[PDB]
């Protein structure tokens, strides 16, 4: 377990660098994209599986990497709190091959809906009414485009989202929220609704990343926890981005202290739909995009995975129950972390205004 959060941690920064737009807001669960294109590992030759060995670490033994996947995946998924639920789409007319209904019908904590995949329409409403259903705060999953193609229609395409869900632990007091400046990239003295508070948080400046750094905890009952990099004045979020290793989480993780902080954070979300296919096509990885190796159907020959879209969602809002200050009033970092292990669960940057009344 030590080995698989180490090396989650690493492949997750390194994967945000790929994805990382400082123009924009981002939120995504690289650890996942993991566990979702695992799934088809057993199904893989071996280009496919040289690939999600060096990526991902899985197992040479395919069947450790099955049990591995079903352990890991059901403890994330985690009810009320963090919602991880991968969906597969298939196309109808295609007999289904016995090992995959049995892997993905009887083994994995998945779904696979069978639609007409000739037919954007059905195709994006299958996706969308799935994550609806799941009340997982994503209800416009993907849109025609996302799963559209021209003859000779794609086969095959996986879906992930990772919603997290539940409640800060730091009790913000609305009667202390107000219109307050945030510098945002793209309108750099917009005011937007900011919550204050005084929180004993654990907290500590970062000098070689050029960051303050607080953990923001959640429910108690998530296990979970915000981990939130500012950075310095004269200093872009870019530069903490590109920078940040799995060795300055570990010294985080050393220097972090509680401590009495005046906290200004603006009352944010993130919804962001990304493509793990191009970012994984970045990193190297694109194999089972461009190599038709995965063994789905009964008679179609091999097929490519044809796209893998995700979509992830993360709110924070004030609660019903100073010796450091922390006003993150510029664009900054975050990452959704288990705290009993520091495994980087989702990962993302606030950086965008995006108006309401126009998007």
């Amino acid at each position: 377990d030590d080995a698989i959060v180490a090396a989650n941690n690493k492949f997750t920064l390194e994967y945000f660098k790929a994805c990382y737009d400082e123009k924009c807001n981002c939120a995504v669960s690289p650890y996942h994209v993991r566990l979702a294109l695992s799934m088809f590992y057993p199904l893989a030759g071996a280009a496919v599986q040289e690939d999600f060995q060096v990526a991902f670490g899985l197992p040479e033994d395919v069947h450790a990497a099955i049990e591995q996947q079903q352990r890991l995946a059901q403890q994330l998924h985690d009810g009320q709190h963090l919602k991880a639920l991968s969906f597969v789409l298939v196309e109808e007319t295609l007999r289904l091959d016995s090992e995959f209904e049995r892997l993905f019908h009887r083994t994995f904590q998945t779904t696979v809906e069978p639609v007409d995949l000739t037919d954007d329409i059905p195709s994006a409403l299958a996706v969308n009414s799935f994550y609806q259903r799941a009340n997982t705060e994503i209800e416009d999953f993907i849109g025609e485009g996302d799963v559209f193609s021209l003859p000779p229609c794609h086969k095959l395409m996986l879906f992930s989202g990772v919603s997290v869900l539940t409640p800060l632990a730091i009790r913000f007091n609305p009667a202390d929220t107000a219109l307050e400046l945030f510098q945002f990239i793209n309108a750099p003295t917009q005011r937007v609704s900011t919550m204050h508070t005084t929180a004993f948080v654990r907290r500590c400046l970062h000098n070689e990343l050029r960051c303050k750094v607080v953990d923001m905890p959640f429910d108690a009952a998530s296990g979970l926890s915000m981990l939130v990099l500012l950075p310095y004045d004269g200093t872009e979020l870019r530069q903490i981005v590109n920078s940040i290793t799995p060795a300055h989480l570990a010294q985080i993780d050393e220097r972090l202290q509680s401590c009495w902080t005046d906290l200004k954070l603006p009352k944010f979300f993130v919804r962001e739909k990304t493509d793990p296919k191009q970012t994984l096509g970045k990193l190297g990885y694109g194999g089972v995009f461009e190599i038709d190796d995965l063994h789905v159907f009964h008679d179609s020959g091999r097929t490519r995975l044809n796209g893998f879209i995700q979509h992830c969602y993360l709110a924070v809002s004030e609660s019903g129950s100073s010796e450091f200050e922390f006003h993150a009033n510029r664009p900054f970092m975050f990452l959704i972390r288990r705290t009993m292990d520091g495994n980087v669960l989702q990962v993302g940057n606030f950086s965008k205004y995006i108006d309401p009344d126009e998007q």
